[PDB]
């Protein structure tokens, strides 16, 4: 996250850190708890991943330094990538991880609801992007989970900033005209969480963009509401 601030314990309890364990253990991407055995994340995170065997999902983490040799984590039973996925910029950048066991919900780990059925006309004005990603180019994964409030921009405006790409209604964009706040490497797969009537909803999945926090280059997110039929079918 560029231009964000440190989160505190229990602030974003649906946020998880997905680690790969070979050839080193490192944070790969973010994700969101959406059910007791289900993480919603970005398909592009799994490029070159030979199987779910090398993944670990950590929930209830604020600082990456908390993760030690005895820190509990969930194994991944299955990676479900959208059948239309090809590359992040084309869309369909969405994946489910089915965990090997259930997540017990606490103040530090609990699910986020998807955008509600019937809320098409809701205008989201309080959206936040979170993660352990870079705070600038050529950075490293951050220790403390960062947060930034980012305004949604219309798909029409987003398309004008990305004339070389097809911005579809399966994507949503968010960013400031002058840049300064955005997601960056290591944030993909995590949530774009929006609060409406004091309830958080998972409106976007961090997916792609040109650089990080550049002026007139908003972040592009998977528009979760357009995948509810797919999510529900896979998690039923
Ligand atoms: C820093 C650099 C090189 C630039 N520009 C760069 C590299 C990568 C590559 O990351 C991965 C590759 C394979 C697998 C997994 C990842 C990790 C990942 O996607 O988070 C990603 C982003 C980036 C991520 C999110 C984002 C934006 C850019 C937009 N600002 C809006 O949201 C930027």
């Amino acid at each position: 996250i560029v231009g964000g601030t440190a989160s505190v314990r229990g602030e974003w309890p649906w946020q998880v850190t997905l680690h790969t364990t070979s050839p080193t253990q490192r944070h790969l991407c973010g994700g969101s708890i959406i059910g007791n055995q289900w993480i919603l994340t970005a398909a592009h995170c799994f490029y070159g991943v030979e199987s779910p065997k090398i993944l670990r999902v950590y929930s209830g983490i604020l600082n990456q330094s908390e993760i030690k040799e005895d820190t509990s984590f969930f194994g991944v039973q299955e990676i479900i990538i959208h059948d239309q996925y090809k590359m992040a910029e084309s869309g369909y950048d969405i994946a489910l991880l089915k965990l090997e066991t259930t997540v017990n919900y606490t103040d530090s780990q609990r699910p986020i609801s998807l955008p509600s059925k019937g809320d098409r006309n809701v205008i989201y004005t309080d959206c936040w992007v979170t993660g352990w990603g870079y705070r600038k180019l050529r950075d490293k994964i951050q220790n403390t989970l960062q947060k930034a409030k980012i305004p949604l921009v219309t798909n029409e405006e987003c398309q004008k900033r990305y004339r070389g790409h097809k911005i579809t209604h399966k994507m949503i964009c968010a960013g400031y005209r002058e840049g300064g706040k955005d997601a960056c490497k290591g944030d993909s797969g995590g949530p774009l969480s929006c609060k409406h009537n004091e309830v958080w909803h998972l409106v976007g999945i961090t997916s792609w963009g040109e650089g990080c926090a550049q002026r007139e280059r908003p972040g592009v997110y998977t528009n979760v509401v357009e995948y509810v039929d797919w999510i529900l079918e896979k998690t039923q």
